[PDB]
């Protein structure tokens, strides 16, 4: 309560010898205890500069016992940035390769949904009624990057409702399996088209881990409006990606830091949509193209592998 | 699968300026900024050194998830010695100001409960039949650093069973409230004694995230059979230890680091326990002492408050 000196530790030999018994460096998966020494040394050198006291240190490991019963530690990896921050990563292997040309990655995010039924050309998308938000379409082409139409890729996509909630994770009720999630295989056009509706942009879960640590920082947990993409096709590396709706406020202000300026593509008023299956005549329409980076020697060096769930 | 060079990102202005909006420092708690600061700071350069890909670090998210679930994160901070650490930090604060001369501090662990009642200078304390465990009998004087006792001494004592399980925290079933839990106010003669049964060492969850995690390290997730205590008196700083049993062959091998050849105390076997209401005649005997330090202005500025059962 009272302010004090550290007393400092961290370079005695008790202490490096308890680092290299706990993470078991020099059985054992020789990359795991080398990553295991280096950040467990780091906390406990951070803890020695900053004196974090006992109490500090146990209400950091009561808070990871609350943020993985709430399942919000992918959700805090983004809302702390160290998403955006693999990206920066990866952003940089490819310009220092030439691979940077194509449309940018941003960040998978937490909510992705495997299996959605595949549609040649064409998925209207929005299989629940959502009063709350208008007809939105979707389209596009899927090239190389030597401008020509890519024939059979796989081009996913997953948003959320006007409440900011995405199917098969709605904390109010139970959507439909792949409500708002759709894929296509493009033809030999290389066009792919999502019918679907506007979303509005996420918020994390008031009471949840993450917000609340965002709550002790002084930050908000709000996301602006956005629409997610995963481009597959042979030949090419997977795209991971999105794009923000243009002119919500929240643009340049994302709590995940995933905005890049060429992902805020312009959207535009149309009519005709009883003739597409739109719930009504006037909708908005964005057109938005991928353009696909080649794989190298055959080979995809920054497809990523997480626990993504998984529907019927 | 081919090594390449690590790509070098951490000292650009764009990766400075997102840990600067993600810790927000520079409205929100300065002290809990700080710490973001550095420890988000840290693990993106340790990103950058050893070249830590998407998918280690997504394992290691999604493992955070499954320690949380399991509710290990504080069994995790043992078996890392991160509790142990916390301990050497404090034992250097003693030292530096003359505070280092009672019997030694080790750790909590994770399974404390609140509540016990509190007996008058003997407590019997096994309420569950246990045919694995025979009967311990734990006694000793406590004392200030000038060797007089002190009266109204609260000494609160836990440990497993022959399963090397807990009361409240048994995954084979449920143990009674307050089984090989006892809570002992001591008179004016300074002396406490628990009757019990003798411990069995401690083994991690098997399919919990720590031993997940220690596995992969290569190494195991037990304790060598122990006691723990906590000793709280109003003149006094509040003494959190623990004894081993003797003999015990992971004394020197604790997954949590928690051994201190101060507390090592002799077991010997006696006789007479049908008086002391002890289930067989024959037991095992630990005498051990607890000497306390005095409290500075009435202050004791190395309690520990963490979350804890109760019952
Ligand atoms: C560095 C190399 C890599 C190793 C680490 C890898 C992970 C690093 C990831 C980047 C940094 C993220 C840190 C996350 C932990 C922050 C915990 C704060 C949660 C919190 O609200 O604690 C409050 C107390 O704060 C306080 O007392 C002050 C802040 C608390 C200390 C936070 C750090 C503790 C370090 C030990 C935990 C292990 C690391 C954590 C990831 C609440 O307190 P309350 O009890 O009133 O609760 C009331 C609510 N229910
Ligand atoms: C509780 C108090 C004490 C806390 C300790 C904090 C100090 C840091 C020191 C320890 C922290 C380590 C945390 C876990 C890292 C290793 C977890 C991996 C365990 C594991 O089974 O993953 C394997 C791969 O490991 C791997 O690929 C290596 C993964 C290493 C990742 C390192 C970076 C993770 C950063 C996460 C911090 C996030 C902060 C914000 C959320 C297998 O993987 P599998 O997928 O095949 O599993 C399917 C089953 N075999
Ligand atoms: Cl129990
Ligand atoms: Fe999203
Ligand atoms: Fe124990």
């Amino acid at each position: 309560h009272h302010h004090h000196m550290s007393v400092k530790v961290f370079d005695t030999k008790e202490v490096q010898d308890l680092l290299k018994a706990a993470s078991n460096a020099g059985a054992g998966n020789a990359r795991t205890q080398q990553i295991v020494h280096r950040l467990l040394g780091d906390l406990f050198k951070a803890i020695d500069d900053l004196d974090i006291t006992p109490d500090e240190v146990w209400a950091g490991v009561n808070y990871l016992n609350k943020l993985g019963q709430d399942g919000e530690a992918a959700l805090l990896a983004a809302g702390l940035g160290l998403e955006k921050y693999l990206d920066i990563r990866m952003d940089a292997e490819d310009e220092a390769i030439g691979l940077d040309g194509g449309t940018p990655r941003t960040i998978e995010g937490p909510l992705y949904v495997a299996g959605a039924p595949v549609r040649d050309g064409v998925a209207k998308i929005d299989l629940d009624a959502d009063e709350g938000a208008g007809p939105l379409v979707i389209h596009g082409t899927v090239t190389g990057l030597d401008g020509k139409p890519v024939a059979g890729a796989l081009v996913e996509c997953w948003h959320a409702n006007s409440h900011g909630f995405y199917s098969h994770f709605d904390p109010t009720g139970k959507q439909s399996d792949f409500n708002l999630r759709g894929a296509v295989k493009t033809g030999a056009d290389g066009k792919y088209e999502f019918r679907t509706l506007m979303p509005v942009g996420y918020g994390c879960p008031p009471q949840g881990a993450t917000q609340q640590l965002l709550d002790r920082l002084g930050r908000h947990g709000n996301r602006p409006a956005h629409v997610h993409f995963f481009v597959t096709s042979d030949g090419h590396r997977k795209l991971t990606t999105q794009f923000n709706i243009e002119g919500d406020p929240l643009i340049w202000d994302d709590f995940a830091y995933a905005t890049r300026e060429e992902l805020i593509p312009p959207v535009t008023a149309k009519a005709g949509g009883a003739a597409l299956g739109l719930k009504a005549d006037a909708y908005q329409d964005i057109e938005f193209n991928f353009v696909l980076t080649p794989r190298v020697e055959g080979k995809d060096n920054q497809i990523v592998e997480r626990l993504r769930a998984s529907a019927t």
